[PDB]
């Protein structure tokens, strides 16, 4: 009469069986059970969802799977009671919602448990607590998978009639796509401006060096754009009297960033370990089941009370009270962070070398966050000489402070001098600059673009980037995106025949519109009656001749 406990992987059973006792039975569903599968009425039956009849769906049972239906089934009818702990996003939550629908019985006979960590406390937490599933969520879930079901099934055989055979369009794919195409034409656009520098490198009355940047002018910013007008300027400079005419001493401080989200730690893992996102996310999914990391998609930069404690006692037993602010600082279900700070990243089991390098970013990122800021002392100093004003800028660290948990290192230092001082002119250096075009995405600046546009969420950020490089539309060389000749093509066709489906603003709100539904602020047919209302408008047309505005063939 033990109770059933299910999870999605091998991994998560053997981590989560470490603190399960043995009136639990833990199992693997060896991944996803069932989903949808992998003329109209032919339409229908690849797509496995019925626009025109409801949303009926006809979901299959996944290859090779069948066997372990029945292994769930014959123990469940050994279980007093079965626990749904898969991952806590809505995946998660239609991965459980599908287990229940094929096991069967009462709904009385199941719990989803929820825990942003595999640890001891959260289990037992988890489980003394468990909740009921959501169908909401689950209905969320669904919504976003039939919406790209549809556009990927009815989009990309128009595109293989008009453009060519097997592209693939994607509802939030072909929005991503676009933003590096419109960078492409922005880069291939622009027209370099010339323009010069000027630097004066003096001596202070004692002696010392001092390096300076000419600004102004005649009190107008200096910026000259030709060789004649800065020459012009340096026979003025070469024999200009110079003289201190400020001296600014401020104290500055530099605080550590937040704990690491998706979004952010694909960033740092890729410019600061040069990892892509797609490294990213399966070291991370692999630190997490093996109860190592918190839960890897999520949006908060929120830390429990006990994680707050757990760090500061580390910072206070390892680094001392100095770098221990008064209270814990609050960013702010939780930030991607260590589930034992007092694990190393050299300490950790079964993990390749670059899962113990994302492991130890993502806890230098955490310990960093709840340390105290860096302290400088800045200097600005401001030069006269004759109608020129030229400045320096330099700041000493006074403390360290978060910066004590990074590698050890350069700030330029300035020499000691007074307002009124005289400095002596030992030489002059113009330096021709030309303006740059906007610069390319790297797959860091491609993830933050797509979080600042509301376009993408923790569990498809990834997904996007990886699937329009497989595609053909776009590719990544040197580190950086460029857009590929049918990128723009097609880009081009559905910017033309589908603009609501193009636009960023109505992308972003569609994320919004399933978070309704997962929120009980909406219901899920009724969002996707809506959605294939403006769909189908926007795919008739494109299906016309392009004399009546349809889709332009890929042509001359």
């Amino acid at each position: 009469g033990k109770a059933l406990v299910i999870v999605e992987s091998p991994a998560k059973a053997k981590t989560i069986n470490k603190y399960l006792g043995s009136d639990y039975v833990v199992k693997s569903s060896v991944g996803h059970i069932r989903d949808l599968p992998t003329e109209r009425g032919a339409l229908v039956n690849r797509m496995g969802v019925d626009p025109w009849h409801n949303w009926e769906a006809h979901y299959e049972v996944l290859p090779g799977k069948e066997k372990v239906v029945s292994e769930l089934k014959q123990l469940a009818e050994k279980a007093d009671h079965i626990y749904l702990a898969t991952d806590l996003d809505r995946e998660g939550e239609a991965i459980a919602w599908h287990l229940r629908e094929v096991i069967g019985g009462d709904d009385a006979r199941y719990s989803r448990v929820v825990f942003n960590e595999i640890t001891k406390n959260a289990i037992r937490q988890a489980f003394n607590k468990p909740g009921e599933l959501n169908i909401d969520r689950v209905n969320a879930q669904q919504a976003r998978r039939f919406m790209d079901r549809v556009v990927g099934y009815m989009v990309s055989p128009l595109l293989w009639k008009k453009i060519a055979r097997g592209l693939s369009a994607g509802r939030v794919q072909s929005v991503a796509v676009r933003l590096v195409v419109e960078r492409e034409r922005e880069i291939k656009a622009f027209v370099p401006e010339e323009f010069w520098e000027v630097d004066a490198s003096t001596t202070t009355p004692s002696g010392e060096a001092l390096a300076l940047q000419v600004t102004h002018q005649n009190d107008k910013p200096f910026r000259p754009v030709n060789k004649e007008q800065t020459q012009a300027a340096v026979s003025l400079l070469e024999k200009a009297r110079y003289s201190v005419l400020e001296r600014e001493d401020k104290p500055t401080t530099s605080k550590p960033g937040a704990p690491f989200i998706t979004s952010t730690l694909q960033q740092a893992a890729s410019t600061r370990l040069g990892f892509g996102v797609k490294k990213t996310m399966m070291m991370a999914q692999r630190l997490y089941e093996a109860g190592y990391i918190t839960y890897m998609r999520t949006d908060s930069t929120n830390l429990s009370q006990d994680a707050v404690n757990m760090v500061r006692g580390y910072i206070s037993d390892n680094f001392g009270k100095k770098y221990l602010p008064e209270s814990p600082n609050q960013y702010a279900r939780e930030a991607i962070r260590p589930s034992d700070v007092n694990v190393m990243a050299e300490s950790l089991k079964d993990m390749e070398a670059d899962a113990q390098k994302l492991y130890q970013l993502i806890w230098r990122q955490f310990v960093a966050c709840q340390m105290t800021p860096a302290k400088y002392d800045s200097t600005t100093l401001t030069v006269g000489a004759g109608d020129f004003r030229l400045k320096a800028r330099g700041r000493i660290l006074r403390f360290d402070g978060w910066t004590k948990v990074m590698p050890a290192l350069e700030d330029r230092i300035l020499p000691a001098v007074n307002k009124g001082d005289a400095l002596t002119l030992v030489e002059l250096t113009p330096a021709q600059h030309f303006t740059k075009p906007p610069a390319r995405f790297s797959e860091a600046s491609l993830v933050k673009e797509l979080e600042k546009r509301g376009i993408g969420r923790p569990s498809t950020y990834a997904s996007i980037i990886s699937t329009i490089q497989d595609r053909g539309y776009v590719r990544v060389e040197n580190r950086r995106f460029y857009a590929e000749k049918m990128g723009e093509i097609v880009t081009d066709r559905l910017e033309e025949n589908f603009r609501e489906l193009m636009n960023y603003d109505f992308t972003a709100q569609m994320e919004n519109n399933l978070d309704q539904v997962a929120n009980h602020e909406a219901e899920w047919k009724a969002v996707l009656d809506h959605f294939f209302s403006d769909f189908t408008q926007q795919l008739d047309k494109a299906e016309k001749d392009p004399e009546e505005g349809g889709m332009r063939p890929n042509q001359m």
